[PDB]
Formats: C-alpha cells, structure tokens, sequence
C-alpha cells in the first residue's frame, strides 16, 4: 500500500495570509514564535504576517537568526527562544531553510530527548507530535509547507542529514504570492528549477505510483509554463509557480526524489551552494543518465514543457525532454557549471561518497555507483 | 483565497487497512466504535479489520444499526453506544451511510450542545474538532472519507440535510480496493456514477479553481477508464475505481457540487431512493440543461471518456459529453427514468422547492429557478 501524508488545511491565492487570524482563533492558540529570517524582517515581509495579529490582538515573539542551509547550531538557538518565549505555536515565514528549522524546534519541543538535533537523522522515533506549525512560503519553492522531511546543516561533520517524520507535518500552508513578489530574479530562477527538480524527480522516481504521477505531471506543466513570466516580473505567473512549487512537493516525501538531490546536498555541506542553483545544474545531467529507465515518461516530460513530441522516437522524447531543461536553465539565467558557482574538482571524490550515502539516493530509478556519480560531477563541472 | 481541506494521511491499495493497527499504536488511541451495518458484519468486510485489531490486541466495540439514508434515530442510537463504551476513536467501516453517521456522532460527542442533530445542518458552528475519525470506505463510492460533508435525514420533516464542518474530517482513509470487490454489480454500477457525479459537478461548479479542475479531471479519466470493467469484475478495474472515487471527491466540499445532489437528495428523503441511482439518471439531463456554462469543460469531459473530440465544435463536444454519460449509464444497467425507481409525478413540485432549497444547487453553474428543477424532473421522469 502507498502513504499519501498532506496538509489537513491549505490556503492557495494572493491574500491567504489573511485567513491565518482566524485559523488562529478557532485554534485556541494564545502565543506564536515566528520563526524566520533578517532578510525577511528587513524586506517588510515577516511585517504582511505581524500586522495583521496586532490588529487581532494575537501575541507572537520571533527568532530571525535562520541562515541558508540551516545548522545544529540555529536550530540549538531557535529552540531555546521557543522553550524561554512560552509560544504554544509555530508560525514559519521565509523558504525551506526557515520551514526546515521551524520544523525541527517544533518535534524537539514536544520531544525534548532530540535537543541534541543529530538524533533526528532518518526516520525519527518521535512519540509525539510537533508544537502545531503554521507555514508560510517566500520562495516558489521547496514545497518544506506540505513536506514530512527537513534538512539540517552539521558543521563539525560537513554533511547536510535528512530528518523524516509525519509528525512534522505543519497544520495549516498558507501559499501567498504576495509574500513570494520580493524574490530577486535570479531568486525566483533557481528556487523554481528546485521545484521542477521535485516534480522530475517525483514522476520518474522508483516509489511513483498513478496519484503522484497525476500530482508530478501537472506540477511540470504548471511551472514550465510560469518561470520565465514569474523570472520577468509578471504577477499572475508569480500566482502559478506558488501553486506549481506547492503542488511538486505533494509527491516529494511520499513517493522520494533522486541523484539531483543526492548530488546536490554534499554540495550545500561542503560549499553552502544555494539548493536551487544546485539541483538546475545537476539536474539536466541526471535526467540523461536516468533516461533509460523512465519508460514513456520523458515524451509526457517535453510535452508539457511546450516540445511537440507526435512523431518522436522515444530516444528522441528522451533527447529532446533534457533539452527543454538546459533550455529553460539558460533563459532564467542558471549558471551552466558547477565550477562556476565555486565546486572544486579535488572535492569530487568526497562529494561522490555523500552523495552515494545521501537517502534521495535510494529512490533514484537507475542504480548509481560511486564511479558513476564521480563521472556526473566530472561532466556537471567544466565546458 | 481557496482554502483545500484533505486527510492529513491516507493509505491506498488493496492492502491498505493493513496500515490500521500500526497508525493506532502510534497515536495513543486506546479504544475504538466501529459504526458499520449488518450487511458488512455479515459478509465478512468488518472481521478483515477486526481479525487485524485483535491479532494486535486492539479493543474495540461495535454499533452495526447503520441504514442507507442515516436518519437522525440512527446517530441518537450510535452516540448512546459510543458514550456507554468508553471509546477515544471511531472507525468507519462502509459506505456513505456509515461514514456520514459516523461524522455525525464524532461532531456531536466533543459538540453536546448539538445532540438534537438537525441542529447541524449548514456549516455548523461548532467549537471542537470530532472524536478521531479512522475511514475505511467499502463503496466506490461516496468519497465520505475526504470531504468535510456529512448528510443526515429528518424523517419528522422528510428531508436530506447537509452538514459542512472542517472539525469532521477524518485523521486516516484506508482506501482498500479488497474491502470493495463484495459490491454487487448494480451496487458498483451505481457508487461508480456518484463518484463520476462528483468529478463531473466539481469540475464545472461556480467555486472551481485551478488544482480542483486537476484532480476532478483525473477523476473523470479514472473512473470511465475503469467502471465498465469493475461492474464486470475486474481486479484491477476494482482498484483504479477505488482511487478515482476518492480522487473524486478532494473538490467536493472545497469547491461544491450542484443541481445534480440537489435533485437527489429530495429522492432520498421522499422515496429512500439509492443515492448513486438517483445521481446516475439526473446526471446528463442537469449536464444538458449546464453545458452553455461550462466554457470548454465539456470537451475536456468527453475527450477523457473516450470521445475524439479534435475536430468537433464546442456545440457538438457539449452533446457528445452528454451522450457519453448516457451511454455509460446503459452499459453498466442503470434505470433510465425516475419513474423505474419509484419517483410519483405528483410529488415533482414539492421535490422541486426542496432541491431549489438545497445546499449543494447554489454551486450549480447555471442559476436555478423552481420552473427550471420542475422541468428537468419531468424530462427524467419518462420517455
Ligand atoms: N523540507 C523539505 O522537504 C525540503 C527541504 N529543503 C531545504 O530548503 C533549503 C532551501 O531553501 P530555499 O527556499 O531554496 O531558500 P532559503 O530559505 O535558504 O533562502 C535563500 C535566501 O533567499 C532569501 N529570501 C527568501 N524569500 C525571500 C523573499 N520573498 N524576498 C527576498 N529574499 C527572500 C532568504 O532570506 C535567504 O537569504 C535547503 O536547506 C534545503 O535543504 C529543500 C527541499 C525540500
Ligand atoms: N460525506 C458526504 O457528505 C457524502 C456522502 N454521501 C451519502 O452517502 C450515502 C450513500 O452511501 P453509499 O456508499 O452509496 O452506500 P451505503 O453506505 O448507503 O450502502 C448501500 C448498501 O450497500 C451495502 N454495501 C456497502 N459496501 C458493500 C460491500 N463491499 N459489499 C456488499 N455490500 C456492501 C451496504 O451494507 C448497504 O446495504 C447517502 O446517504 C449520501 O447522502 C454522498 C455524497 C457525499
Ligand atoms: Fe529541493
Ligand atoms: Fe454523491
């Protein structure tokens, strides 16, 4: 049988945050911690939630000290704000590096065994569920709102782990295009092509089954349709990629991904790569490697991505689906190599053996060795 | 904004209630009421849960008085077993009847204040969430699993109410195609066109946005793919209806229905009329009386049900959508007219003011006036 964990509530469309006030009422919640970064706070964009729960009257404290790629030691911190604040809830404000350390003081909260956070590597034997999370996305997107998984950054090792629970699974998604407008360009750009990486890996991942399958393909056709409008500055694409990102994510921790992301991690422990700018480069590369046992999938790919693919050979779906994504790669402005964006090729070795160990790993349809992901890299890496 | 209430976990696939005793363990749960009927106890469908429960030592008790169309003395008879049994969960084992009753006393044992239940009706302004609901549907079906409706009738004033409260949806659906195959054919015949009922009204109703049309349209695909061969008695048909049913259902109470559940829901207060019948006959008279507000919707209906749609006008797609769901009907023996199932012309005006009157004909994308509904059920009632 297959597990389709969701969020039980979910607001889609500019305006959602305007139904938080509400939820919270009919909640009985008394005292949030919004959990978010400076950027944010900064930007005005933290300020679109907080005005309106002084309007209403509802308390709420905040943690901003969320950086990229989110470490032990920002979750250590967090968490000691939540426990010294009193908050009876979680309110998640920013991208999957926010919604990621939101998600882990959330479980260690009600599970105080875990405050060492290492613990939480893999299926986390949680008893309890998380201190109740209400997410809001800024970026389009890692999908970290409907998500059972989060990624922590530990420093002393150099490795990204992954943390798996159902009990992470916030309450209530709040996807707000308004809150994602203030994405620079090249913010929108790579943070999309990640929630194209979750829909490609999605669909053609080993666990895929026919409602991922239906969640995935629809998710592709909605994004490739919406980046370069949403990258150009237009409003209703921005609208799209909110529900296109959301959508991707649907299928993420309840079918698995693959070697993008396996790839991609060891990048962002050993580099701080952002995670977008990572997967795009990568993903392309992987596609090709994967193409032969995808079956037709890779003729529905090029057809929603706008490739005619009536009277292609399926080699030539196949060619031509990895093309649409180089494609869209170079019209939103992603750097084409991993040499560009600050990899070094003595580190290869290393990443490979992270990679190789990396639990997307696993799901990857085509079984990848260490001398096969040292060679993707090899070829990722220089012109 | 659009708000999408779903189950936070459900499991598919023949199998599935496999999953039930390890989500109990987890979640603290120490005894269950099942709410069921007779005729599931005694083909066996229930023992497939209770052999599991009690191979793991799970208590439970049961109230088998469910009937098609609960009835307010229904829920009154299964709150007084579930108060007097000590119980923290329910499980709801059958079809709609079950599942709605189900809801009823979960709402109601948390909400004292609403024990006469008719007080219900509408979006009940109730203050806590149900007692935890397990939902294990052995119809394809009404999607009651999924959706935050729940329909009782008032046999003192003779008529089908609908409840609509976020606090009823249940924790976990089983979606388990093995607890189905013992539906007669004309049982799956007729959940098999509710489910397509669904799809159809949830894809053209005022409230439909863009990942309701998604779902609904697959739905569409899955179940005319499928019924043909389940009514026959194919396994694997058996499993896609079970899927499509619920996929079916993800719109229902977020976007609504229409004039269709409108029109039945009379029937099954006059008559105990079987509410897929009612739906299956109605269904392409309501389609016919819609199509010029529907947009391009119907082409897309008539294409996943196998009609080649290229090269037709909007005009002749709108009647082939029609005639395909005509055509279904005869294939898989539904009755033509109302009349065959004990519908009285001479009750036509007073059904007409009660389905003008109903919750679900104000999602209806065309407006309904008494004259039009008085019409439509004549056009059903005979040749
Ligand atoms: N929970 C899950 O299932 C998943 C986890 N992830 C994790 O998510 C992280 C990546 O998060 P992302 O959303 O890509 O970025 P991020 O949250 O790391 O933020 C990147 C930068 O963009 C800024 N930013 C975010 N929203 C902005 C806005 N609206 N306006 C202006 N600046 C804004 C932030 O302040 C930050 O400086 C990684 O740590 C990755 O491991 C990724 C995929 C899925
Ligand atoms: N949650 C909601 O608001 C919604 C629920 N409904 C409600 O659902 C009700 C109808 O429910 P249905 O599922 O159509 O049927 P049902 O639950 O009324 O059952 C019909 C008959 O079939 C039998 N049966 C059920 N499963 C069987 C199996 N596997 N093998 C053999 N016999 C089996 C039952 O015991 C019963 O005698 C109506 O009252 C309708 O209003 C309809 C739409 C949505
Ligand atoms: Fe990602
Ligand atoms: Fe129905």
């Amino acid at each position: 049988a297959n597990r389709m964990i969701l969020n039980e509530t979910a607001w889609f469309g500019r305006g959602a945050v305007g139904a938080l006030t509400d939820e919270v009422k009919r909640r009985g919640y008394q005292k949030a911690l919004i959990v978010t970064d400076k950027t944010l706070v900064q930007c005005g964009v933290v300020a679109k939630v907080t005005d309106k729960m002084d309007a209403a009257g509802l308390a709420w404290a905040i943690y901003d000290g969320v950086v990229p790629n989110p470490t032990i030691t920002v979750v250590k911190e967090g968490l000691g704000v939540f426990q010294n604040s009193g908050a009876d809830y979680l309110i998640a404000i920013g991208g999957g590096s926010p919604q990621d350390t939101c998600k882990a003081i959330g479980i260690i909260s009600n599970n105080p065994e875990f405050a060492d956070v290492r613990s939480l590597e893999g299926l986390s034997p949680t008893n309890k569920p998380s201190v109740p999370i209400l997410a809001i996305p800024t970026t389009a997107g890692t999908a970290a709102e409907v998500t059972i998984n989060y990624v922590i950054t530990d420093e002393e090792k150099r490795r990204k782990f992954v943390c798996v629970d159902p009990h992470d699974i916030p309450q209530v998604a709040f996807i707000d295009a308004d809150m994602m407008d203030g994405m620079p360009p090249a913010l929108k750009a790579a943070t999309g092509v990640d929630a194209l990486t979750h829909a490609i890996e999605g669909y053609i991942t080993r666990g895929a089954w026919a409602l991922t399958d239906a969640l995935h393909i629809k998710a592709i056709e909605i994004i490739a349709g919406a980046l370069r409008g949403s990258v150009a500055g237009d409003k209703d694409a921005g609208e799209e990629m909110a529900l296109g990102q959301y959508v991707a994510g649907m299928g993420i921790s309840n079918v698995g991904l693959g070697l993008v992301h396996g790839m991609a991690h060891p990048l962002g422990a050993f580099y701080n790569t952002p995670h977008g700018v990572a997967n795009a480069i990568l993903l392309p590369h992987v596609m090709r490697y994967n193409a032969d046992f995808t079956g037709e999938k890779y003729r529905d790919i090029a057809r929603v991505m706008g490739v005619k693919v009536e009277g292609m050979s399926l080699e030539e779906a196949r060619n031509a689906a990895v093309e649409a994504v180089f494609a869209l790669n170079r019209d939103v402005g992603i750097p084409p190599h991993l040499r560009d964006v600050g990899v070094r090729k003595e580190d290869i070795p290393a990443l490979a053996q992270a990679a190789l160990d990396d639990v997307c790993t696993g799901g990857n349809p085509r079984e990848a060795t260490l001398e096969d992901i040292v060679e993707l890299y090899h070829t990722a890496w220089t012109s």
